[PDB]
């Protein structure tokens, strides 16, 4: 159910944003395995919330929830800028273009952080 997808949800995006952080302090230490590691492990972890998020969309839509429809709206595009940052970091990285990663990381922690009160937004909505 809906409060049930939003239930795992929730936990999801604070993970997320740790693992950049652990991304960004493992980069300024010029530690590239561990960064790798990260990377690697976010992957998994974005297709995850990604999924989730477009599953309660689809769900808050059966319902007619129009405020909840259009908070997850906006996560949902917040989230699809995000994955194309991260796909650029991580092309970046492979690359060993230091300028371009340091400046995406900062970028995606930036964006992610503005994505917590969405969420709670939508806690209350649904
Ligand atoms: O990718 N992110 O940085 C990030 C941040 C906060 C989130 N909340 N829900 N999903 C999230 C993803
Ligand atoms: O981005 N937000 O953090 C956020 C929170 C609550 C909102 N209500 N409407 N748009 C919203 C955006
Ligand atoms: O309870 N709400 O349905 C609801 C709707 C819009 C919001 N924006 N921020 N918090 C909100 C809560
Ligand atoms: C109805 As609204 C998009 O201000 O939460
Ligand atoms: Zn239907
Ligand atoms: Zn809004
Ligand atoms: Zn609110
Ligand atoms: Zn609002």
């Amino acid at each position: 159910s809906l409060k049930e997808k939003f239930a795992e949800y929730e936990a999801i995006g604070p993970r997320i944003l740790e693992l950049w952080q652990a991304a960004r302090n493992a980069f300024e230490a010029g530690d590239l395995a561990r960064v790798a590691n990260l990377l690697a492990e976010l992957k998994e972890l974005f297709k995850k919330d990604l999924n989730l998020a477009n599953a309660m969309a689809a769900e808050a839509a059966e319902a007619g929830n129009k405020e909840a429809v259009a908070l997850l709206a906006e996560q949902l595009e917040r989230l699809k800028k995000i994955q194309a940052m991260f796909a650029a970091a991580v092309n970046a990285f492979r690359a060993g273009d230091r300028e371009a990663f340091g400046a995406l990381l900062e970028a995606i922690i930036n964006e992610g952080k503005a994505l917590l009160p969405l969420v709670e937004a939508i806690k209350e909505a649904i």
